[PDB]
């Protein structure tokens, strides 16, 4: 023909882009499609995150008592299965005979024995660690930190927010306006390590995690370390992400309550030590020193073959036992460390009146750490949806618009054209 | 009816429709989103950032004369107010000795005082801290160097690309085709701090601010350390970010003379060093010696109730007196720092030949900075806006071109249909 | 007119207004805009990287013999051109005389050269620089290292994947569960440095670089440096970047055996190894010891004329001769140092009873790397198209479809109403 010819392969050829075009418009949308959105936005007045600060030994030598390694002796690998000092052949000097006269027990009656109580008159304390810090100048106590209980034994915390006091503010970037602490890590009081275990450490510093206050403490994956004889600078820098809810990304919204079975508020490392509780009450009954809940804390002898082997089966077997994901308001603490060195030759001979103290002892144990904020703004790093439903029905409309010119009425109209087929000529 | 009561639902729930999804289109609009853009543009000739570095000390002490702690010396904290050391009971054997005849002032009679000409002889030199720094192997000078003022006392600048000199260029990554510079802080020559205030340092290295041309030196809130005794590579990473005017964000956009009162070019670290100027010389007329114009400086009597108490008062009370954001084309630096040890067995014995020093002297004073860049890359952060006004228009006619089929002709021949509605047939 | 002077505004207006609305969406689509994607999913078994690790010296002073300072004096910077010790007062005390009886040449008739066999036996050795090292607990061996060549000599790599074994996998976070080496510097076996050079070097510490596995080290522009005498937590984050090709961005598309001329896999650091041995071989025929191919190493009286000249000449001149950018599918990896002290108090009585050294040798010459995953995730960093083909054809029909109402028919309609216009009426 020559009118209805040529609509053959325009109608339909139309049609048939139409089809391919309007598909790659929806199969985009099943994606579930999302980019990023970074800004920085300025601030006056930035809260303080929580720092956290242990030292890398978790036992002082001189306050074990000759009760405390007849039962502990194969946790703190200073004896063997026997209840001997296991061939410290050339150990040391006089760190062998403070234990020749306490690995005795020639015929002892051993009294009964707590491990939380262990922890708390043997770990390092405060009171004698710290020797003066500051917070904008205006000076600290001892009693602004709080004793938590970690992996790595006691370990404590500032400007936690918990226990009725509020938390601290900054109004300045610099580096005298944070908190400049003056750590004394005590290198005489280490364990004696004469001997040789897989778990063996030779360092002697201290391990800090700066991080939010809505988190338990996780230092042993999650904090750098800081040595003794240098002052570090550890600039910070808040960072807010914003996930996203599922099926875009992975998020289990923010609640009151969700998914606390010992906790309040929800977080990643405020999990794993929820799983890691729930699987060691469930298959021997223990509860590690760092575990909450009020379930009994187990012997060290319970220690060998439940600490260990069950713990083991959460990163071995079991990595689908459970399972949980971010949440969706966040907050991180960047750091970007460098060290000066601090005893210098103007403070040599006054730091060692005034703590009465060696020289070479100052130059090996005195730490300062110094934590600030670089300058005051905060990133926030949110997922914005691609392509909304409201955008789908846009896109979709204009092709069908522009190829055919049929709307949504007119597709109907057809819908109706065939009840005037069926009936009224048929 | 048949065939309109259909279409009380069909006309009506696809416009009842329309009006909630067209009215998310343009309540997305005036929300003004943005998203990023991340790019990594190789290059072959990048050029070199401005290094501002300086000393922890900000004083020689064997330059002061009895005239300098006359007048000085409340702010060096060194005397009393009533001019005499303040009981320094084991203050040290031979540094009191130098104090013991020049803090005497047996009928004085004083000479007149400077403070910016205190701050140029009695501040560190770089003709003698310096000892050998290199440039892609082409050796340097001391003259290289530029003195610039701030709140450490006097610092210098390496590249800043002022005064005629132009800027440099680095063509490879590598380490040797940087700075490297060997400084030498001398620690014999530091201030005896015996005594005892807040702002008192114990620590000896040097505090190096990596920044732009584009900017002057902020070395108090932006700048790291690098400690004596080690050799410190700093391998850089040079960021290109482009920011949006508002509504979308905030940004001052760039000019010729945009805000600049004592200044030319535009900067956040170069903004507040403006508002600390201007609230400066009209509360009590003074001025600070690190800050621009030609207002006199004033005396150490009047630092103590000017410079001191009014500075504190734009971090108090007057925090909405000024401010200003970033400009929309800046050029950040990162950084990566890693220390390696630096007088080894092999150079012991050379240093201490060639500088005169004993080795004691050697690992406590030789630093040798290293600064590179690690790639030739620059990254580019954009923003970029979310949704134009271009695309309002298809996205607001794509839905109406669904639901109703009905283009902006059609409702102003509606607006015409009541024309004939009027006077027609009324 | 009353109806039609109204549509000379109305009917041309909101076409003259379409094609400036239609226009900035096809200039637009030829931008080639693209926009990015940061997620961060999580994983449970990370594979790990490739730890490349070498010392800061080239040649071990203790195994050098009388023939191969006569061909290698220049290149080691120890004698002159004139085959002397270059007037070395105040050298040293003892180093002199391991030279003063190897510097002769007194009719020495000089046996044949070759340049790997010197890099190999006169090289740093891993059975003697290593002590212990760990993985999660297992134990190593000295042959779990693999010898590779870059231009510091000869260097190791760690967990490589070549040569038959597979790459080896974590499944935890924290200190201990990656590689703990404990090597040994052998700061004794330094090369005399009582000259001076501008290649010199004063450091002595240890290079490492932490790359993927499908690429070869490139030491000498992307490695850190680790000092001894400390433990540096090297901790890690996995980054998975997808590249875009073009006219998007700039990327090479991976493939089986895209660009290979020596190599089989396709990488950025992998290409100027490409191009720098085939301008070398193309110019005097020469190949450095780090260049992989069949062509013979040349003379090091060669190498003054050869290596140098001519790899400068590839930053000078000719940067234009060999280019190559990204592939579409990279994997970074980022790290966050963080140094404690190593030889503790209770540490300084044993390591110097197990391997026989001084208490001063140990803390001058043991360092202990630490490199783990701080969790186990991964950080993916697309770049997604940010108007695509499909999206363009809906929004410049959505606007022509506002303004005029006119689908791609009717303006055929019209094109074929030209037809009734041409014969029918003409
Ligand atoms: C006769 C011709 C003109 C056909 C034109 C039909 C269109 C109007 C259809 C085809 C594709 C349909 C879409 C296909 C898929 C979806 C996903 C669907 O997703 C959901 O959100 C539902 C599930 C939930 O509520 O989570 C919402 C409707 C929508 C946009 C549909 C709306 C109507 C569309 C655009
Ligand atoms: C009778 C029926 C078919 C109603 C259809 C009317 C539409 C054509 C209207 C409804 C919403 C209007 C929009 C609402 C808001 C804006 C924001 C406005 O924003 C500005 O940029 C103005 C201020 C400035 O210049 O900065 C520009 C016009 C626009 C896109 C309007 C264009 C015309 C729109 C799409
Ligand atoms: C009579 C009136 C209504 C004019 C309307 C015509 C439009 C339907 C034209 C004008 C601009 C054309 C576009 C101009 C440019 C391109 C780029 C072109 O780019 C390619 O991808 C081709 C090369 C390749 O395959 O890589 C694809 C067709 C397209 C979208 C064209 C599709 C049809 C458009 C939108
Ligand atoms: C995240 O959202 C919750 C409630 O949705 C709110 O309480 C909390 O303050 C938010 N946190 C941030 C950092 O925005
Ligand atoms: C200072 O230290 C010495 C040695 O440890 C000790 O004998 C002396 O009592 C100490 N003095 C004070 C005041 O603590
Ligand atoms: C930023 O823009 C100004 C003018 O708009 C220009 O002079 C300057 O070079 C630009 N800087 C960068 C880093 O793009
Ligand atoms: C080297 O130092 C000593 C002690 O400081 C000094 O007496 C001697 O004059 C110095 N020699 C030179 C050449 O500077
Ligand atoms: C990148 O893509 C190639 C093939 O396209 C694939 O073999 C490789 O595993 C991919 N790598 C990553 C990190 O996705
Ligand atoms: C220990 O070192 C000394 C001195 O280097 C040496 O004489 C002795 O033979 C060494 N002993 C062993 C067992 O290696
Ligand atoms: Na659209």
């Amino acid at each position: 023909s020559l009118k209805r010819a040529l609509w053959a392969l325009c109608f339909l050829g139309s049609l048939a882009v139409l089809l391919c075009v309007c598909t790659e418009r929806v199969q985009y949308y099943f994606h579930y499609h999302h980019v990023t959105k970074l800004d920085e936005v300025a601030a006056s007045q930035l809260t303080f995150p929580a720092v956290t600060l242990c030292n890398l030994n978790e036992f002082r030598f001189s306050q074990v008592s000759k009760n405390d390694l007849y039962h502990a002796g194969e946790l703190l690998a200073l004896l063997n299965n026997r209840y001997e000092i296991p061939d410290t052949q050339m150990a040391d000097e006089k760190q062998l005979e403070i234990l020749q006269d306490k690995a005795n027990f020639r015929s002892f009656k051993p009294k009964p024995f707590n491990m939380r109580e262990f922890y708390d008159r043997a770990g390092h304390d405060i009171r004698d660690m710290l020797l003066s810090c500051h917070f904008r100048g205006e000076v600290c106590s001892a009693e602004d930190f709080k004793v938590v209980f970690t992996r790595y034994g006691k370990c404590y915390t500032f400007n936690s927010g918990r226990d009725g006091r509020p938390r601290l503010k900054t109004m300045k970037g610099g580096t005298g306006n944070g908190l400049e602490i003056m750590l004394d890590i005590q290198q005489d009081e280490y364990l004696p390590v004469w001997g040789e275990t897989d778990e063996t450490s030779f360092e002697a510093g201290i391990k800090v995690q700066i991080h939010s206050q809505d988190e338990p403490p996780f230092i042993d994956q999650l904090g750098f370390g800081v040595a003794p004889g240098f002052q570090t600078f550890v600039a910070c820098q808040e960072q807010r992400l914003i996930y996203l809810p599922p099926p875009w990304g992975t998020c289990k919204a923010v609640t009151m309550d969700s998914d606390l079975d010992f906790f309040d508020s929800y977080s990643i490392t405020a999990c794993r030590i929820d799983c890691e509780t729930r699987y060691l009450v469930e298959n021997c009954n223990c509860r590690m020193v760092h575990m909450p809940g009020d379930a009994p804390y187990c012997t060290p002898e319970q220690y060998k073959e439940c600490a260990d082997p069950a713990l083991d089966f959460l990163v071995e077997k079991d990595q689908e036992y459970c399972v949980c994901e971010m949440p969706c308001n966040l907050t991180r603490y960047g750091k970007e460390l460098s060290m000066v060195k601090i005893p210098s030759k103007a403070s040599a001979k006054y730091l060692a009146k005034k703590f009465n103290k060696s020289e070479q002892y100052i130059g090996e144990n005195i730490l300062v750490l110094d934590i600030f904020f670089e300058v005051l703004n905060y990133e926030t790093i949110e997922q914005k949806k691609a392509y909304e439903i409201a955008g789908l029905l846009g896109d979709i409309g204009g092709q069908m618009g522009l190829f055919i010119g049929a709307s949504i009425l007119t597709v109907l109209e057809l819908f109706d054209y065939a009840y005037e087929v069926i009936k009224h000529k048929l």
